[PDB]
C-alpha cells in the first residue's frame, strides 16, 4: 500500500496480446534488428504524439469514439464509425486466438506434453524428433498444423469447422458476454495477477533464453541491422502498423478510455511510461524470441531464417519448445497459457466494451435498462458467426487475410493521418493548446505541435504511398500463394472501412441547408459554436 504500489496500480496494464503475439512475427519476418529501427522512429516520431492526442480528445470532449468528433467537427465525424468497424474486423479474427490458447489449456494438463515427441495420431511419418527435422516436420510445428489448425490445401475448400475450437470459442464468447453481463468486481485487484505476471514470466524466459545452448547465434543475428531490408518498404508498413496496434490507437478504445478517466488527469506521464515500457517490453521479448529461434536452428541444424513459421501463430511454436527445455515444463506452461489468456481477454474486454459504449452513445437507446445488454448479444454472437469461418480447417488463411487487410493495412494509417490532420489544420493547434491549457494546467511544447502538424501526417502520407505503390502479393509461410480473387477479396474488405469517410462527408454536405460555403462550415465547425459561421478561415489558424 505504498505510494509507489499505488502509482503503479492506477497505471492499466501497459502488456498487450500484440506485444507478445503480433511483434515477435512481425520481427521474425522483417529480419529481427532492420525492424527495430523503424519501430523506434513511429514510437518516437508518430505513436507517444497520436496517443497523447487521442487521450487529450477523449479527456476533452468527454465522448466516445464518434461522438466526439461530432463535437469536434462533424464533417469528418464519419471516420468515427470508420474505426468501430474496424474494430469489429479485430474481433474477426482476435477472440479467435484466445481459442487457440484455450485449446492449448487443455493440452497443459498431461504429464507428457504433446508437442515434445513425434509419436502421435496427428503427427505424419515425416515428423523428426529434436534428438534433423525440416520447417514443417518439427514436432510442435506438427502438432500447431494439423491438431489445433488442421491446415486445409488452401482457401478455395475450407471444409467445415472444427469442433473443438467452436467449443473453445463459444465457451470464451460466453465468458466475454457474462463477463458484461454480470459485471466484473475482481478488477480492483486483478493488477495483481495480469500486469506482474507476464514481465516476470519474460524473465524466467530470459534467464533461460540465454542458458539454452545454441543462442548465440539467433542473439548475434538479432543485433545485426540489414540495410536491405530497410531499403524495402515493407517493414516501415509493418512497423507502422504494429505500433498502433500495441499502443491500441487508431481503434477509438483508447479515446472511451480517456472520456471514462478522470478531468485532473496529467496525461504526459502516463504517455511516456506506456511508450517506454511498451519498447522495452518489445526489445525484451525480441530478444528471448530469437534466443529461442537460435537454439532451434542449433538443435535441428536448419537455416536461422527457416526454423519456424513466417507468420502468426509463432509465439504457440516458440514458447511451448522453451517450456519443454525448462525443468517441470507442466507448471511453467500452465503459467504462461493463463498469463496469455487474461491478457487476451482483458484486451478483448476492452476493445468489445469500447465499441458498444461508442455505438450506444451515438445511437440513443440502441443504454436504457435491457436495451443495453441485448446489443451487446447481438454482437456477440454475430462476431462469433464470423468467429466460425476462422475456426474453420483451413481457417488460417482467412485469419491472415483478415489480419493484413481487414484491421491492419492501409485503413488504420489513412484514419490516423485524417485524424491528425482534422485535429492539427481543421480544428487549430493553439485550440487544442487551449484545451489541454485548461485541462491539464499547462502547455505543450513545440515539439508536440510540429510532430501533429507536420511529421506524423506526412509520415502518414508517406507510409499510406510507399503501401499502395509497392505492393507484394500476400503469402503464407512463404509457402502458399494466396489466389488472385483473395487479393481483390482482402483490398475490397480493407476499402470497405476506408471509404467511410468520403460518404459522411458527401452525406453532411447533402444534408445541410444553405449556400455552399454555409453548408461546407456548418460541417467544419464545432457543434458548440453553431450560431454563425465564418465561411473564410483566416490563414492565422492555418499557419499557426
Ligand atoms: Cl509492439
Amino acid at each position: 500500500s505504498s505510494k509507489i504500489d499505488f502509482v503503479l496500480s492506477v497505471a492499466g496494464g501497459f502488456v498487450g496480446l500484440g506485444n507478445v503475439w503480433r511483434f515477435p512475427y512481425l520481427c521474425y519476418k522483417n529480419g529481427g534488428g532492420a525492424f527495430l529501427i523503424p519501430y523506434f522512429i513511429f514510437l518516437f516520431g508518430s505513436g507517444l504524439p497520436v496517443f497523447f492526442l487521442e487521450i487529450i480528445i477523449g479527456q476533452y470532449t468527454s465522448e466516445g469514439g464518434i461522438t466526439c468528433w461530432e463535437k469536434i467537427c462533424p464533417l469528418f465525424s464519419g471516420i468515427g464509425y470508420a474505426s468501430v468497424v474496424i474494430v469489429s474486423l479485430l474481433n474477426v479474427y482476435y477472440i479467435v486466438i484466445l481459442a487457440w490458447a484455450t485449446y492449448y489449456l487443455f493440452q497443459s494438463f498431461q504429464k507428457e506434453l504433446p508437442w515434445a515427441h513425434c509419436n502421435h495420431s496427428w503427427n505424419t511419418p515425416h515428423c523428426m524428433e529434436d534428438t534433423s527435422s525440416t520447417n514443417f516436420t518439427s514436432p510442435v510445428i506438427e502438432f500447431w498444423e494439423r491438431n489445433v489448425l488442421s491446415l486445409s490445401p488452401g482457401i478455395d475448400h475450407p471444409g467445415s469447422l472444427k469442433w473443438d475450437l467452436a467449443l473453445c470459442l463459444l465457451l470464451v464468447w460466453l465468458v466475454c458476454f457474462f463477463c458484461i453481463w454480470k459485471g466484473v468486481r475482481s478488477t480492483g485487484k486483478v493488477v495483481y495477477f495480469t500486469a506482474t505476471f507476464p514481465f516476470a514470466m519474460l524473465l524466467v524466459l530470459l534467464v533461460r533464453g540465454l542458458t539454452l545452448p545454441g543462442a548465440g547465434a539467433g542473439i548475434k543475428f538479432y543485433l545485426y541491422p540489414d540495410i536491405t531490408r530497410l531499403e524495402d518498404p515493407q517493414v516501415w508498413i509493418d512497423a507502422g502498423t504494429q505500433i498502433f496496434f500495441s499502443y491500441a490507437i487508431c481503434l477509438g478504445a483508447m479515446t472511451s478510455l480517456g472520456s471514462y478517466n478522470k478531468y485532473k488527469y496529467n496525461s504526459y506521464r502516463d504517455c511516456m511510461l506506456l511508450g517506454c515500457l511498451n519498447s522495452g517490453t518489445s526489445f525484451v521479448s525480441g530478444f528471448a524470441i530469437f534466443s529461442i529461434l537460435g537454439f532451434m536452428a542449433q538443435e535441428q541444424g536448419v537455416d536461422i531464417a527457416d526454423v519456424a513459421e513466417s507468420g502468426p501463430g509463432l509465439a504457440f511454436i516458440a514458447y511451448p519448445k522453451a517450456v519443454t527445455m525448462m525443468p517441470l515444463p507442466t507448471f511453467w506452461s500452465i503459467l504462461f497459457f493463463i498469463m496469455l489468456l487474461l491478457l487476451g481477454l482483458d484486451s478483448q474486454f476492452v476493445e468489445v466494451e469500447g465499441q458498444i459504449t461508442s455505438l450506444v452513445d451515438l445511437y440513443p437507446s440502441f443504454r436504457k435498462g435491457y436495451r443495453r445488454e441485448i446489443f451487446i448479444a447481438f454482437v456477440c454472437s454475430i462476431s462469433y458467426l464470423l468467429g466460425l469461418t476462422m475456426v474453420t480447417e483451413g481457417g488460417m488463411y482467412v485469419f491472415q487475410l483478415f489480419d493484413y487487410y481487414a484491421a491492419s493495412g492501409v485503413c488504420l494509417l489513412w484514419v490516423a493521418f485524417f485524424e491528425c490532420f482534422v485535429i492539427a489544420w481543421i480544428y487549430g493547434g493553439d485550440n487544442l493548446y487551449d484545451g489541454i491549457e485548461d485541462m491539464i494546467g499547462y502547455r505543450p511544447g513545440p515539439w508536440m505541435k510540429y510532430s501533429w502538424a507536420v511529421i506524423t501526417p506526412v509520415l502518414c502520407v508517406g507510409c499510406f504511398i510507399f503501401s499502395l505503390v509497392k505492393y507484394v502479393p500476400l503469402t503464407y509461410n512463404k509457402t502458399y500463394v494466396y489466389p488472385n480473387w483473395a487479393i481483390g477479396l482482402g483490398w475490397s474488405l480493407a476499402l470497405s472501412s476506408m471509404l467511410c469517410v468520403p460518404l459522411v462527408i458527401v452525406i453532411r454536405l447533402c444534408q445541410t441547408e444553405g449556400p455552399f460555403l454555409v453548408r461546407v462550415k456548418y460541417l467544419l465547425t464545432p457543434r458548440e459554436p453553431n450560431r454563425w459561421a465564418v465561411e473564410r478561415e483566416g490563414a492565422t489558424p492555418y499557419n499557426s
